[PDB]
DNA sequence: GAATGACAGCCGCG
DNA sequence: GCGGCTGTCATTCA
């Protein structure tokens, strides 16, 4: 096999690299890497080198990298660009491996962990490490086992060892449920003291050192204790030995030389995209697995007495649940690929400064083209997106379009890049740039309304280097559509299979089956087929990888291009995208309100209702009407119809449209594609309002299409509105939706039923679904003497009415300064002495105030404050009652 | 970023 | 008091 990497650090004069080798072996090699780096020469010296720019530049190889950086500052000292790849790790990694790396991930050691650390008195901080670790499993993907160490004895407890049949027993049968998939795989090692533990696990750790550290919060928990534990009762020195070069750093995380750091609780913040209100190992695992981590009765700090068996078996879960969680969304898979993709320490998949940097940078080189040195910028804020003040309305009937990867395409479409700049012109308001009435601005180069000037006669570099990912992505995506079709002519290729006993034939399931093997498969035995599809999984599985990965990378580039951090940041050029986007979206508004009220015969009726950076959202209700809403068969029927107004009628005028605004700004490239995305509108025969905008950002639609799939029952769209708030109690946040459900496809009279019977059922709620969720933060900063201090918060006052009501008491759970916080108003004249009165979220009031809780809590004030404010907030919007008898005056101002 | 809403707290008011 | 506002927090949505 092709050797690989697996990490690289960079200790003073030498690179410690980590990798596999030829016959597949994990090695550590130490080298005395020399880089080059790149200076401004005349046009004399005759050169293979250049920069962006075209200027010659020469190489100068140094003895070891601390004269590179020593030179890189006498550079900066006289005021001379020093061009070239800085950061050594990158350049050696594109020198040592300059060829697309084939990874073996079966040869990559990837460890996930999860320590457990009896503690009586409040959370054990990393840093103090103050307390025991008694428990520790660590799960090694090649072994596939997980290695349990169970302490024995502590200051805290002397236990009987761990029992594995009576955890693979039921709940029922007193058992912890540990699944029988991992039941074999586990290996337990009990001990009589703390250090026999710990030096084992060091040891242990040397034998089988990770490459890829991964597991739920590891990087701030775990990791960090494991480490000054193990730093505090044995030497630094000793704790060290959890680098395999022995070196550490201390940002409180500890950065281990040698190891790729990815807590599974950041990899999931990233690649899932789907912002979650906790983000704690039970909540998320539920999410995905509809299971959580074991459940176990009384505080955690007393559960290793009370239950060492459940302890143990919840330590188990709670790794288990992770690789679970991975199993399914791979994003350790996601990171190495991606991480061998760019040529960077798998952990710089955070980063996509660092990400884009060393694309383009083993990109140019293979040009022989020397990238520009970073310099330095002051942060300075630039204009952003256009989104559309909304006239808060109902609307019937509404079509979105989106246009489709706005930002990559406006660079590629003006061809913005730091070396293809070409000058300014005088910049007239944008308005008239978005009406065709300001003079066409430049006849010769690529424009954008910020008044800046491309060339059209080159590839700018940021341009070209988008546009192979683009590419990347179509290809791929190309090879996993085929191993599609070709899944099929193999998967009813064995409903009716021969019986000749034979082999596999040999196909690229990637491009799509010829016919001299296409029926020469249809005709072979029962074992061939079901791994003639095994082919067909394998391959189309790789390319989802990569078509998610090019996705990623599209959507972050932009990010990378208006951070100053990033080597190809220019103002002038975030500036220009931006701004550019933003006539793109108000230009074609105009063109679609134009087309609409000519194929309507209104005039400047305005169809386009809202506009949000890439999307426009309009009103249908003329469209309908021109056919007359009575000529409808059901409500599919004209959901057919807009569908079809949209595709032949509105996308050709759309098109049309951008095209002229390219020749407008003279663009080296029409990129400016819209795709019909939602259809919402009420149930056909029915007195819903199918959708509604009460501001920017905050709306609803019952939509029925959503991009060309058609929904059996129409989907709730919301936007913005409590019901999407986490901070709104469960009770409420579900009687909104219905309250929306019912304004959107069944109208005004459902609406006020569903009101009135919800308040006369309110008090009837329990009280942890009425009340308001929030987190605490400055929770001190706010209280003197327990009390609350100047300008402080409504939940914080709250939390403080707690304390103060159970000072003197450690059987009460304590608010601590982050965590979430359940709220609740009280009564006036009160026990607790105050307004409102918070506790710790996911649990119940203590019981030692409970009763006079559920007694004092001011049901009206709460209903008022969390349903009945959000709502009539919603109506108003909406023209719509949700109490019948209300005035009509009301909305108005005086 | 471009934005929104719950609340605190300081006006200006016979 | 309370509309008008300004600043602090808490949470979403491109």
């Amino acid at each position: 096999m092709k050797e690989f990497y697996l990490t690289v650090e960079q200790i003073g004069d030498s690179i410690f690299e980590r990798y596999i080798d030829s016959n597949g072996r994990e090695r550590t090699r130490e080298v005395e890497y020399k880089p080059s780096l790149f200076a401004h020469c005349p046009e004399s010296q005759a050169t293979k080198y250049f920069d962006i720019y075209g200027k010659p530049c020469t190489r100068k190889l140094f003895a070891n990298m601390r004269d590179a950086s020593q030179w890189i500052k006498r550079m900066e000292d006289i005021g001379l660009e020093a061009l070239g790849m800085d950061d050594f790790k990158l350049a050696y990694l594109s020198d040592t491996y300059n060829y697309e790396i084939k990874y073996d991930h079966t040869k990559i050691r990837v460890a996930n962990f999860d320590i457990e650390v009896t503690s009586p008195d409040g959370f054990p901080e990393p840093s103090q490490a103050k307390h025991p670790i008694d428990a520790i499993t660590h799960y090694d993907s090649i072994d596939d086992r997980f290695y349990v160490f169970d302490l024995l004895n502590s200051p805290y407890g002397n236990v009987e060892e761990w029992s594995i049949e009576i955890a693979a027993k039921l709940q029922e049968q007193g058992g912890d449920e540990v699944p029988s998939e991992i039941i074999d795989k586990i290996i337990y090692m009990p001990f009589d003291n703390e250090k026999e533990l710990l030096m084992e696990y060091l040891n242990f750790w040397q034998q089988k050192t990770p490459v890829i550290l991964t597991g739920w919060n590891v990087e701030s928990f775990a990791i960090p204790y494991v480490y000054n534990r193990i730093k505090n009762i044995f030497g630094e020195s000793t704790a060290k030995r959890l680098s395999p070069h022995r070196k550490t750093r201390v940002k409180e995380i500890i950065t281990l030389f040698g190891i790729s750091v990815l807590d599974y609780i950041d990899l999931y913040k990233k690649f899932s995209f789907t912002n979650q209100p906790s983000y704690s190992l039970d909540y998320i695992s539920e999410f995905e697995l509809n299971v959580g981590k074991l459940k176990y009765d009384g505080p955690i700090s007393k559960l290793r007495e009370s239950n060492h068996q459940r302890y143990i078996s919840y330590n188990i879960i709670a790794v288990y649940r992770v690789l679970q969680i991975d199993a399914k969304r791979q994003f350790i898979n996601l990171s190495l690929d991606m991480g061998y993709y760019a040529k960077i320490q798998i952990q710089s998949v955070f980063s996509p400064i660092k990400t884009w940097d060393a694309i383009i940078f083993n990109s140019l080189k293979e040009q022989n083209k020397v990238i520009p040195q970073g310099r330095s910028h002051p942060v300075q804020p630039y204009p952003g997106a256009f989104v559309k003040e909304p006239i808060p309305n109902r609307y019937k009937y509404v079509m979105s379009f989106d246009l489709t990867s706005l930002y990559p395409s406006i660079i590629r479409q003006v061809n913005i890049s730091p070396e293809t700049i070409a000058g300014t012109f005088k910049v007239a308001p944008l308005h008239d740039y978005i009406n065709a009435v300001a003079e066409r601005p430049s006849d010769v180069y690529s424009c954008s309304p910020n008044g800046m000037m491309y060339y059209k006669d080159r590839d700018g570099v940021v341009p070209t280097e988008i546009t192979k990912v683009f590419n990347q992505r179509k290809e791929h995506k190309g090879y996993m559509l085929a191993a599609q079709r070709n899944g099929e002519i193999i998967k009813e290729a064995l409903h009716n299979p021969n019986l000749s006993v034979d082999e596999p034939l040999d196909v690229d399931y990637r491009f799509d089956f010829s016919d001299e093997i296409k029926e020469k498969i249809k005709k072979l035995s029962a074992k061939s087929l079901n791994e003639m599809l095994f082919r067909a999984q394998r391959t189309e599985v790789a390319g989802m990888t990569a078509q998610i990965n090019r996705k990623l990378l599209i959507n972050s580039l932009y990010g990378a291009l208006g951070n100053v951090w990033f080597r190809y940041y220019d103002l002038r050029n975030a500036t220009a995208i931006t701004t550019f986007g933003q006539m793109a979206l108000q230009w074609i508004e105009r063109k679609v309100n134009e087309y609409l009220n000519e194929v309507c015969g209104t005039e400047g009726e305005a169809f386009v209702l809202y506009g949000d950076t890439d999307s426009i959202y309009v009103s249908a209700d003329k469209i309908i009407d021109k056919v007359g809403e009575s000529k409808f068969r059901d409500t599919n029927h004209w959901v057919d119809f807009l569908d079809k107004f949209a595709r032949e009628r509105m996308e050709p005028a759309i098109d049309r449209g951008f095209r002229e605004m390219c020749e407008y700004m003279n663009n080296k490239q029409h990129l400016m594609f819209m795709d019909r995305e939602a259809i919402a509108g009420p149930p056909l025969g029915s007195k819903g309002i199918g959708g509604f905008w009460t501001g920017k950002k905050r709306y609803a639609l019952n939509v029925w299409d959503m991009e060309g799939t058609r929904y059996a029952e129409p989907k709730l769209k919301i936007m913005g509105l409590e019901t999407q708030k986490s901070s709104t109690p469960k009770a409420v946040q579900k009687a909104l939706k219905e309250c929306i459900r019912r304004m959107l496809q069944e109208g005004e009279e459902s609406l006020q039923e569903y009101f009135k019977e919800f308040e006369k059922e309110f008090r009837q709620l329990n009280y942890i679904s009425i009340a308001s969720v929030s987190s605490a933060n400055n929770i001190a900063k706010y209280d003197v003497g327990g009390f609350p201090g100047p300008k402080c918060p409504f939940h914080i006052r709250g939390i403080l009415t707690y304390n103060r009501a159970i000072k003197g008491n450690i059987d009460a759970p304590q608010v601590v300064e982050g965590e979430k916080v359940y709220v609740l108003p009280l009564r006036e004249g009160n026990p607790f002495g105050d307004k409102c009165i918070a506790w710790p979220s996911g649990t119940e009031i203590t019981d030692l105030i409970k009763d006079d809780v559920l007694h004092w809590m001011d049901y009206t004030v709460l209903l008022e404050k969390t349903f009945i404010k959000p709502l009539e907030g919603f109506t108003s919007a909406a023209k719509l009652d949700y109490e019948k008898k209300a005035s009509l005056f009301d909305m108005f101002d005086f």
